[PDB]
């Protein structure tokens, strides 16, 4: 992450 923010 910053991605997906359940990473």
């Amino acid at each position: 992450c910053p991605x997906q923010p359940w990473c």
